[PDB]
């Protein structure tokens, strides 16, 4: 059947806003993860996981009779998908069972992995999400061979459909750099928000750059790569090594043997894939990477034997039986045992990517330093493993069960514990009237509320008004943030909590992360009554300030807006259609199509716009809180077309006078160009919508301000 | 950005059960269209709408000063995508205003159409649906011109993203037959479910078949698309000749001064498209169809002088400015008016397609008698015009307004208005009892409410299990409905009926229609029985009985189902796979992914399989409610593979032993094989999950049986 996608390839996809309907989702709208994983029974879970571990499986025989090495790829790999870019990706979502991930060719044989915990799964059912159980096992096989873990938690909610993500533009599996989809560019820049060097892949390819294997170059795509993935050197090393302490990989004849990714494969095959016609096709005779590696002499014990066979030995280039570079120590002793054959042994063998950690100078040193002190190396792993499974989990109050580390660490972007008594409805109207008082604009008290709570993606739950980081390095210079104002309103807003603060009994006080948000809500109460309408917009209390000291500046970049169609905002220009950004932004903010047209709509006619520009701001009314935007965008007696000067600004002039009457950007004037976003302007844009455009608006700002408000 | 669909695109998409969701829903989850229309002063719009007729826009200048005949074209094409095979396309849902429809090279020109009506549209807001507007129109653009119209009904609610509809597999725009996609095979079959000769055409090419100017092949194409929108002989006359009464087609100059359809222009354009390079771009100097034809002396009045030119002149083949295949009258005067310019007349000019009516055996003679008789000219078309823009609203009971027409019309497979009390819960509970004493199976109780609730589609909203219509030709002789096991069940419900009426007085009674749901009712309450589960299922009695006289066996034919996943039904072999054609039925049935897994889950371990067939039966517990179908089909202890006599069944061995444990289909195995639904399988297949399943389970089947139970 021939699709909207196949006549209109270019055209936004809004259906990315609506993944995630009551209709997707088998479990009642009533149902609650969190309240049925803290009745779940964690250590009888973790028992049967360690039964498991030793308990092979004919249709896919254990490799040294425990999976364990198995389920810490398949831990590794779900959680190894994520981009700080965008914080798509992650282990948070459980998205390793769904297309694409589930037929990657990275993630090959996994589907036995995950095929393996469908009766445990099964046995304790909604109390544990797919997505805790990926993660847990991989815990529980670290614990089940020697090695300590830093923590767990649970509360990682099932999803039901595909995340709506961008892989790449490749569209061949694995494809080499330099194609017509090249995702590589410059000096071998990879593309944002890409984190793989080859579409199907985690990291990076284990035979070097584009198969080319030279261990110095496979450290530039192991460091980018990685950086972009969260990880700084120390916890790169620590990653790979601490892994490929365990198990091996899979090369035992031609890959040509391997049959269809499970989204290909028959329906007989149920959900598995990778069928190989190589001899047995499974443990002896498993084909995965193509590659045959063993890395320790005890593949199912936590060791130090990894770094001993690194640096105590010279290494050799050579072939799997696959055909695949891999290398061996030169004339070693058969030290290492066979999977499944007691008598036979063979020499110790590395990938390119593990001659990385020896080759490349830097690297080099945390590996000696590890080498040298294996205790060192285990706690590294351990909060490296940690963080890589806990990256995009959201703030420590979502954290559920009882192996919740209680040490908070600085990636967590922490909040101050709440000591004291809130404020009161009482408190809030009369902080609400001293903010109006102070004379802040509308347009001041929305910016900066906007510019606070707006940071926020559901993707890996970073960023929120909560702990008032916008006050701190570097969001207080972000050129989206209009830094001078942004100094001016903060000041004059911590007069004011100074002050109420000090006039406090019974130690009750507000933080100005409270009053940042409380101040934005006072501005669209006020915006409300400009346009003689008396609304109260919500407000929770219990915000903290998280300190300079409490941010790490580097991880907080990546959540630097660079398109804000909220705030008719780009700072530069971009291959992406600035609509697409859009789209985009509203994903991230969990925003349906007709949660960011009334919201857009309100901003525009609040001044929340960069500058205070006016392109988008269709009213003579501005900081009042009306339908203008709408009535006006879809006005047919004005006439569009673009600018001479900026062919992505618009002029918007009277049909008959040629009366310059508006300009806009293609975030503007999408609304009325888009099929389905004209449609909604439509709405909120006819006669009987000032209502109804007032109450979704104030519904949708009070969404934006809750976002990362998961301590309710 | 590659996505799912490149890498896998011969996948089952279940989005389509996932749209029109509360996200892409702009209106409230409590807002009713039907008591906003109700509140809505339905003459105040029509008066608006008469005064628009002839309030001239610059930017489309209306045809003789009036819009009337582009506004009866816009309604014909809004109603003129139906097709009768699956019900989809129509008016029902404005799915005009949006993509593909919106951007069809048939709809070129009603973007202007559809604009105009905005103010309109925008003074009443949500108590007029565009839905119910773009009809409405249509009806007063006929009133305008002299035409009194059969009546009208609004309640059309607004849809707020695409209809998923396959309208072709061609990958050009008008794409001709004989094609690497062609719709047609063989003497010219038309491939169903489609009902135009093109694609991006309403129903024929007016030049003729694949741009042939041959009239009396062009009637073969007519005959056949109408016959496939629910339309005869008679009704596709007058709807031909009633439409080319009025206004004109636009051929000013060649087609390719006409510039990209909505979906392809610029952001500028704000929605409209095909902007002409012609002379001034519209009015005198439209470009639509590139045909240049006039039908009548008086185009903006109903006349008779189609007919009276069509017979009152032999035809010549020539053709429009843009080249198109046109016919003008042998040695006619100009007798026809200018739309611009009084000081020109023209020819009288007939499309290939409008010969047809003359030179077509069958078509002359219904065209002679309205030549003849026009008061039965006017009539025919009243009638048909009345059918052609309500075909898709289904029963008369969701018809709103004061416009309804009184007159019960065989095509709306009336229903008998309820004259006396209806049975209470007391005497649900007798009449369930002495169901389940008769001797009824569970199976025979479950696969006949199942038969006869399951013929409804929402894509037309006809059928379903009011009326009892399974105890009337066709349905009771259909092989899906096991004509011989039906007779005996119906037999046994009926001397139940007829026993309970029998004792009643104050002139109670049930209808068979209710009994049948009932006893499926009874039937559900006793496999929870049988599965140790004290459950009983929801019932709404209020169904009526039709009689054979007010069914239509014809029109009942495209209801029949050849294919029927829910039990395990296929006719014969089709190209399109069955679990695709399972997914198709669910959309019908207004199921989302959750529902249709949850129910052909019961319904497979209910017996509720045509012909007592065991695929995908996967229990020892045959009639009794359970989630067995699900724990079986996941258990890994079992494989399957494709049998030697048929690819499309499977069989379920032992993994150790080789021992057969179950057979089934591809729609059985698709819910272990698909990623989304192997998700949804996997929590009802759970071990905490046998409660959540027998609710889930009842809440579906109720839901299925109260399908079209619009009278509540
Ligand atoms: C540059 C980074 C990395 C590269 C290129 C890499 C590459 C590979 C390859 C090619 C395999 C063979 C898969 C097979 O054939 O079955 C493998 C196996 C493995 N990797 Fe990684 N890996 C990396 C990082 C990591 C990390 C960070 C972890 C864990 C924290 C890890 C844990 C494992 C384990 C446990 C296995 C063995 C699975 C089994 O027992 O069958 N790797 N790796
Ligand atoms: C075989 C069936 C039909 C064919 C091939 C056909 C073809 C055409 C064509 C080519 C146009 C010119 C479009 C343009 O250039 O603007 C047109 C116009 C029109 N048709 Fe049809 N048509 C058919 C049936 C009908 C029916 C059933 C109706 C109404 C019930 C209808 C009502 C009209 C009207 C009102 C216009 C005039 C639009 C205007 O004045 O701007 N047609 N038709
Ligand atoms: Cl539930
Ligand atoms: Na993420
Ligand atoms: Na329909």
């Amino acid at each position: 059947g021939t699709s909207n996608r196949d006549w209109w390839p270019n055209q936004l996809d809004l259906s990315i806003l609506h993944r995630h309907s009551s209709l997707s989702d088998p479990m009642g709208k009533d149902f609650n993860y969190a309240q049925a994983f803290e009745k779940l029974d964690l250590a009888a879970v973790k028992r049967d996981l360690h039964a498991l571990m030793t308990t092979s499986q004919d249709w896919w025989p254990a490799d040294f009779g425990h999976y364990g090495g198995l389920f810490i790829r398949m831990a590794w790999h779900s959680a190894g998908t994520y981009r700080t870019a965008d914080g798509r990706g992650g282990a948070g979502e459980g998205q390793q069972r769904f297309a694409p991930l589930n037929s990657w060719p990275d993630n090959a044989n996994l589907d036995k992995a995950r095929r393996l915990l469908w009766p445990i799964k099964q046995k304790y059912g909604r109390a544990i999400s797919w997505a805790d159980l990926l993660i847990l096992t991989g815990n529980v096989a670290l614990e089940s061979m020697g090695f300590k873990t830093f923590g767990f938690a649970g509360g990682r909610a099932d999803t039901w459909e595909p995340e709506d993500v961008y892989w790449g533009s490749e569209k061949i599996w694995l494809e080499l750099s330099g194609g017509p989809n090249s995702r590589y560019s410059g000096d071998r820049q990879l593309e944002n928000p890409l984190a793989a060097v080859q579409m199907g892949l985690i990291y990076v390819n284990p035979e070097g750059p584009d198969g080319n294997p030279d261990p110095v170059a496979a450290a530039r795509d192991i460091r980018d790569t990685f950086a972009r993935m969260a990880m700084n050197d120390e916890e790169t090393v620590a990653l790979i090594a601490g892994g490929h302490t365990f198990g091996k990989t899979h090369g035992a004849g031609p890959a040509s043997n391997v049959g269809a990714e499970p989204e290909a494969a028959g329906i007989e095959a149920q959900g598995l894939g990778w069928k190989s016609a190589y001899r047995t096709g499974k443990g002896a005779d498993a084909i995965t990477s193509g590659l045959e590696v063993t890395w320790t002499t005890t593949p199912t014990q936590w060791s130090h034997n990894f770094f001993e066979n690194l640096f105590g030995y010279e290494w050799e280039l050579t072939k799997s039986p696959a055909g695949a570079h891999q290398w061996v120590a030169k004339g070693a002793d058969a030290v290492i045992p066979d999977a499944f054959d007691p008598s036979k042994k063979h020499r110790p063998t590395m990938l390119t990517t593990d001659l990385s950690l020896r080759f490349d100078p830097a690297y080099e040193k945390i590996s000696r330093r590890f080498h040298e002190n294996p205790e060192q190396f285990a706690d590294a792993f351990a909060r490296a493993w940690f963080k890589l499974t806990h990256r995009d989990m959201g703030p420590r109050a979502r954290y559920l069960g009882p192996e919740v580390p209680a040490e908070v660490l600085l990636w967590q972007d922490p909040i101050p514990a709440v000591d004291h008594p809130l404020i009161d409805a009482a408190d809030a109207a009369e902080l609400k009237a001293k903010v109006l008082a102070s004379g802040l604009t509308v347009s001041q008290l929305v910016s900066t509320a906007w510019a606070a709570a707006s940071t926020f993606r559901g993707s890996d739950k970073r960023g929120g008004a909560n702990g008032a980081r916008i006050r701190l390095a570097p969001q207080k210079d972000w050129e989206a943030n209009q830094p001078e104002q942004l100094a001016a309103v903060l000041e004059t807003l911590e007069a004011i909590r100074t002050a109420f603060n000090g006039a406090q009994r019974g130690g009750k006080q507000v933080s100005l992360a409270d009053l940042i948000v409380l101040a934005g809500c006072a501005g669209v109460e006020q915006a409300a009554k400009n346009a003689g309408h008396a609304v109260t917009v919500p407000f929770a209390p219990g915000r903290a300030d998280a300190s300079q000291e409490q941010t790490d500046v580097e991880s907080m970049a990546v959540l630097e807006p660079v398109a804000d169609g909220f705030r008719n905002y780009l700072k530069g220009k971009y291959r992406v259609p600035a609509e697409v950004l859009l789209v985009d932004k509203a994903q991230l903010l969990t925003l349906s199509a007709p949660e960011m047209t009334v919201l857009l709509g309100g901003l525009r006619v609040l001044g929340a716009n960069v500058g205070q520009s006016r392109h988008g701001v269709f009213t003579a009314r501005e900081q009042a809180l009306t339908n203008d935007f709408f009535v006006n965008l879809l006005d047919m007696g004005t006439e569009w077309k673009p600018t001479a000067a900026d062919a992505d600004v618009f002029e918007g002039r009277d049909r008959a006078t040629g009366e310059l009457k508006w300009t806009g950007t293609r975030v503007d004037l999408v609304f009325g160009s888009h099929s389905q976003l004209r449609a909604l302007a439509e709405v909120y844009g006819s006669a009987d919508a000032q209502e109804k455009f007032v109450r979704d608006f104030v519904a949708v700002w009070n969404k934006v301000m809750n976002l990362d408000r998961f301590d309710l």
